[PDB]
């Protein structure tokens, strides 16, 4: 099995046994969940994520913040996906705000406010839920 | 996490996201998973196990050659769980010979004729399902 983890907080985040897709050119993971019987999402109840809130101006804060914090780890671990790394999420942080309550919002079981904030949303038949995460964000540990 | 694999197939069969529960003087392990949507168990599908089925006497035939691989590497590695295995897991068979009806059959998904067979029986409530493993052909590696 393949177990993501928030690279900031080490959470695991989700694993392999999810529909797992690369989006927007490689800079985010998309997961598909499944809706199960407290009527709610596997990949947040299998891995206690904890459901957040934020104020628009609280997140704009937040996702800097946090940019600058996977700025940090690339810049001492690959050096080359900063620049593609900070063009793609100003790209994507624009796209979310506009969509602001569209989406939920949740953190790993640590609730370490530094960590990875994933997106909720449901596809158009109104049942399957997918998450959406920052893919220089997480770190693949095999087991 | 922890995954759970077969002893003999190596296949993955079931992680500590769900409720497990030791069950027949540690004999088994009961894994409680959820409904899940096509209408299926999470376990089955988080783990691309593969439904199989028996007849009485194919099963009767599978299951006393399964026990003997098992006898054979508990005599290598703790040979004083081969009393109380052989002792419950002929206890195990009858039982399920006698309700032989009520289960489905699930093997890893390497669909290898001799590894374990996991059973899948409902709740009292006829909609909580859970599976039933042998804990002794089972190895709990972590990550």
């Amino acid at each position: 099995m393949i177990i993501y983890r928030d690279l900031i907080s080490h959470d695991e985040m989700f694993s392999d046994i999810y529909k797992i897709r690369e989006i927007a050119d490689g800079l985010c993971l998309e997961v598909e969940g499944k809706m199960v019987s407290i009527t709610g999402v596997d990949i947040v109840m299998n891995h206690h994520l904890q459901e957040t809130s934020f104020t628009k101006e609280a997140y704009k804060k937040y996702i800097k913040d946090y940019m600058k914090s996977i700025k940090g780890k690339l810049e001492e671990q690959r050096p080359e996906r900063v620049k593609p790394f900070m063009t793609g999420a100003a790209e994507q942080i624009k796209h979310i705000l506009a969509n602001f309550k569209n989406y939920q919002f949740f953190i790993g079981e640590n609730m370490n406010p530094d960590g990875m904030v994933a997106l909720l949303d449901y596809r158009e038949d109104g049942v399957t839920p997918y998450m959406i995460f920052f893919k220089d964000g997480l770190e693949m540990e095999k087991c």
